[PDB]
């Protein structure tokens, strides 16, 4: 049925500092919330840290060749701002600078365009302990480190992020407990939450103004599409409440400057911080809207979530190592969602992937089928999309290689490139074979 993407689609791989860098006392960083966390008992499944990591902060050269291989025209990775302002405000470090420096140059020198995330996860420790998220002075510390890099790097970086998935900052590190800083209260991930976005949007002026015509910035969403277990009128309210939650949280006030009224009223509406102005702050136009997507998630009505009062339901599918459903049709749903519903100017999967158990045979090679199968059914949904009008200007694959799966370790491996931990050697895998032909075709 298929074939060709537009012609300029920009096909990539995604990464995160934490994840792949390593070098964690290197060159004046100072520790992160997420090497604090890693040494809580219980944190991480497999008792691992983020300490070596891929160990990209020495081999990034390596890791571009191998991006080179794959035929990539774009790169998605994350700045560290403990490696940029180790003290959370204040001294920029100069040899943090340096490195994402000399990444951006051996980026641009190979003809692959530099994606630039200010925030995915890793907040200076020192700075949370001043600023965590749920304090509003977080925002204007944000806003610093992002005038700091910007001011560095927007010579040669035209694409911003502002900060990777609000919901995960904020649920899972404030209001779950299972990411940095791992705290469990309502109204901890509430606060939390609307700072986030706030930060957001007092960072998008910021990065116009230390910018160009170019430039060109926002904001990253998970999604994920949901499905009621039943018609029930409990399971379908149970439905509303968790898409509520985890899709239009945030997607709301961005577009419409509200938050979700049926969940804000069930929470309780004084619980988060709102004051006047944030909404014109938050609603700051973007030029594209990023989604980050996985899965499909089926809700009934229950008790396992006490805070939402629903249970996740397995509906009869495919499911990865993640124990997530495979349910590619969800990418287009998503995508279709945001285009009638927000109409942002453009769309990017900025993340999309599957972990399965991989092992290097006798040969050397690592051979991936079922994560062949699922990035194949994803890029169909997405060319779907993009032929029913819906503006999807690029595709980054989660992740370039196996990393550091943050309350996982390294036993979940989400790369199209194989890292054997024991020597830091990275074999390409059978998907990223596969993947080195879609980008060169520009189409399967
Ligand atoms: O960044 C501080 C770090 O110091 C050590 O090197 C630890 O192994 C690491 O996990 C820790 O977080
Ligand atoms: O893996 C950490 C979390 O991040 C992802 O973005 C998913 O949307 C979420 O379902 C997952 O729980
Ligand atoms: O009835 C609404 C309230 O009750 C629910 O059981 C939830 O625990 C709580 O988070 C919500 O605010
Ligand atoms: O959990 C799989 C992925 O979930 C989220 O999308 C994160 O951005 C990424 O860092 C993580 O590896």
């Amino acid at each position: 049925e298929p074939h060709r993407f537009p012609p300029d689609f920009q096909w990539g791989v995604a990464t995160s500092s934490y994840q792949i860098e390593g070098a964690v006392e290197a060159d004046g960083r100072s520790p992160s919330i997420w090497d604090t966390f890693c040494a809580r008992p219980g944190a991480i499944a497999d008792g691992s840290t983020g300490a070596i990591a891929n160990d990209h902060y020495h081999r990034y050269r390596e890791d571009i060749a191998i991006m080179k291989q794959l035929g990539v025209n774009a790169y998605r990775f994350s700045i560290a701002w403990p490696r940029i302002l180790p003290d959370g405000r204040g001294r920029v470090n100069q040899a943090g600078v340096d490195f994402y420096e000399r990444l951006v140059d051996s980026l641009l020198e190979q003809g692959i365009e530099p994606y630039a995330t200010l925030y995915h996860w890793d907040m200076p420790q020192v700075q949370h302990d001043r600023t965590p998220w749920y304090d509003r002075g977080v925002v204007d510390a944000f806003v610093e480190y992002t005038d700091v890099i910007t001011r560095r790097l927007s010579d040669r970086v035209k694409y911003w992020m502002t900060l990777n998935e609000p919901w995960v900052i904020s649920f899972l590190g404030y209001g779950a407990g299972e990411h940095a800083p791992g705290l469990r209260d309502k109204e901890l991930y509430l606060r939390a939450a609307h700072h986030v976005l706030l930060a957001h949007g007092k960072a998008m002026p910021v990065i116009r103004a230390n910018g160009n015509a170019q430039t060109k910035a926002g904001i990253v969403l998970n999604l994920n599409w949901v499905n009621a277990a039943s018609d029930s009128p409990e399971d379908q309210a149970a439905a509303r409440r968790y898409d509520q939650f985890f899709n239009r949280w945030f997607a709301e006030p961005l577009y419409n400057g509200r938050y979700p009224e049926e969940l804000l009223e069930w929470y309780g509406r004084d619980l988060v911080p709102v004051q006047p102005g944030d909404f014109d702050i938050i609603t700051t136009p973007t030029d594209f809207l990023a989604v980050n997507y996985y899965a499909r998630t089926t809700v009934k009505a229950g008790s396992t979530d006490p805070m939402l009062q629903v249970d996740f339901v397995r509906p009869p599918g495919e499911y990865t190592a993640m124990d997530w459903e495979v349910y590619p049709q969800g990418l287009y749903n998503i995508l279709n969602w945001l285009h009638t519903d927000y109409a942002p100017p453009a769309l990017y999967v900025t993340e999309n992937g599957a972990a399965y158990d991989d092992q290097v045979s006798a040969a050397g090679e690592v051979d991936d089928p079922q994560r062949l199968a699922y990035l194949e059914g994803h890029f169909e949904a997405a060319y779907r999309a993009i032929q029913a009008g819906i503006p999807l200007k690029g595709y980054f694959v989660w992740s370039l290689m196996d990393n550091f799966e943050w309350g996982r370790g390294f036993e979940k491996r989400f790369g199209i490139v194989f890292v054997d931990y024991a020597t830091q050697q990275r074999i390409i895998k059978r998907s990223g074979k596969w993947f080195s032909q879609v980008t060169r075709a520009n189409g399967l």
